[PDB]
């Protein structure tokens, strides 16, 4: 696992990015832009995770409610369905977490927005888009805590809330190893940012964060994130 062979996979997918890895409290970076980890960008898909956690611990939802889909025509095809909460986890269906969002308003979602301390910490005003254009910021290595307290279950939620959460974040189960994570696209920025943040189980047990953000282009197949990282864990031995 050297430092230069994953800038060369960043080099080739002809993208700026870097990947954060937290092993415990201690973190490194790696790819080919690695003043990625401090820069401050939207969420985007990203913030689900913390969606889902304020929605399930407040009661404005629970895992087993199905969100009706009243006919709009809708980005994506496979979002124009009857779906749970997890299942809008997995789909990326904006629609269903900003009916979320709405039932959690903005008072109560900015009030667990600072208390968790996530990004900027900055929601602004529009309780239904301020994951996608701002102004909530944050950046990849605060991510990658985020995203590790959960793994650990130490984030300021009830346990079984963070459990829920987490069993809508399964992604691939191979070899007894499990990762668990979120894609994201803010396709609507210049440059348009990409995000992958997770956690491997490795068999053992041992939990490992990850953070990968980088810059998109229209062109590039959604499993461009996955391509990336799944190859940059092999090279580190994390799988
Ligand atoms: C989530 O971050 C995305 C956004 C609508 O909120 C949804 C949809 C896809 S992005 C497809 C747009 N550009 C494609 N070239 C997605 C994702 O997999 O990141 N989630």
């Amino acid at each position: 696992g050297h430092n230069q062979v994953i800038h060369q996979y960043f080099d080739e997918k002809n993208t700026s990015g870097v990947l954060v890895i937290q092993t415990d409290k201690k973190i490194n970076l790696y790819g080919n832009a690695l003043s990625r980890a401090n820069t401050e960008y939207v969420p985007a898909s990203t913030f689900k995770m913390l969606n889902a956690l304020i929605g399930l611990e407040n009661q404005k939802t629970d895992i087993n409610e199905i969100f009706k889909w009243k006919g709009e025509k809708r980005s994506a095809t496979a979002w124009e369905k009857d779906m749970t909460l997890g299942e809008a986890m997995k789909l990326s269906a904006v629609p269903v977490y900003q009916e979320l969002a709405r039932r959690i308003g903005l008072d109560l979602m900015q009030k667990e927005v600072k208390r968790i301390g996530f990004g900027n910490a900055e929601i602004g005003q529009q309780v239904d888009n301020f994951w996608l254009v701002g102004p909530l910021k944050v950046t990849p290595i605060q991510e990658v805590e985020f995203v590790s307290q959960l793994a650990h279950t130490q984030l300021p939620f009830s346990e079984k809330v963070q459990a829920n959460v987490k069993n809508m974040l399964l992604l691939e189960e191979s070899n007894g190893y499990k990762i668990f994570g979120k894609t994201g696209w803010a396709a609507d920025i210049k440059p348009q940012v990409g995000w992958l943040t997770g956690w491997v189980e490795q068999p053992d047990g041992k939990i490992v964060a990850f953070a990968l953000n980088m810059e998109m282009r229209s062109e590039m197949p959604a499993s461009i994130r996955n391509e990336l990282l799944m190859k940059s864990l092999k090279q580190l031995n994390i799988i």
